[PDB]
């Protein structure tokens, strides 16, 4: 399985709290989108294959599996404008994190080639360890804003 | 994109499905009498470790791809409504065969990104084609225009 770093669990709750309880939304478009984040993990240092896979799944799974019910309308709006715009360019770090908790199953045929699964698993965990190390800069309530009384 | 060959038998239905929706403006009756979960189970009962991995995988991709990849524009409001009503139900529990089939014309792009080596990839594709053979074999039952109805007056204006 994909173990989430302990250091990142509290953020997972704060993320859920900001959206779900405080009725706030992550600032869209993102100032530090998924693309940017993946590009930095890459340069830091195949990785290319890893970064592409993460992006593709994110682009498919956001909108379908990574949004809380309170964020749907906000999502409908970004699409309302550009229905073909990439999601990995609009959203940021918190949503990228959500992917890893909703990917443990979305990594589906891999269990077949146990040797590859291990490898891939190794890279996902390392990337996760990367996010964990940089939590300070990546996950912050500063990137969230209260939703307009209209949004409701 | 990884090449997933669609059984010739099923190609005409693919056009009919597209027509029913985008031309005739009909909708697949949604609480599906025979859902993706049901179908996947029938296949499994029909036929292993690989079989169980393939079925579970198909379901995961369906639930992850429906909504953003498998719907024609005219079906989006129906989907949004389904989502508002049942936020806890996986799409494989709501949708049926026609949509399950659409998954196979789009799944190849996703496979393009996978750590499965050559042999393992080959094995996956052989099983995906085996599943398709199963749908084709049961086409008269699984794919029917009779499961579609003209969308209500209220629907078009959405």
């Amino acid at each position: 399985k994909v173990k989430i770093p302990e250091e990142l669990k509290p953020w997972l709750v704060d993320d859920w709290d900001l959206i779900t309880r405080q009725k706030q939304l992550f600032y869209l478009p993102a100032k530090k989108n998924v693309d940017s984040i993946l590009e930095d993990y890459a340069n830091y240092k195949a990785v290319n294959e890893v970064v592409a896979g993460i992006k593709e799944y994110f682009n498919v799974m956001l909108g379908t599996q990574l949004l809380y019910k309170f964020e749907r309308p906000q999502y409908a709006e970004i699409l309302a404008d550009h229905p073909d715009a990439p999601m990995s360019q609009v959203y940021g770090a918190p949503h990228l994190l959500r992917l890893f908790v909703r990917i443990g199953a979305m990594l589906a045929y891999t269990p077949l080639d146990e040797k590859s699964l291990a490898l891939l698993l190794n890279y996902l965990h390392d990337f996760l360890k990367y996010l964990a190390k940089n939590s300070a800069t990546l996950f912050s309530a500063s990137d969230y804003e209260v939703a307009p009384p209209e949004y409701h």
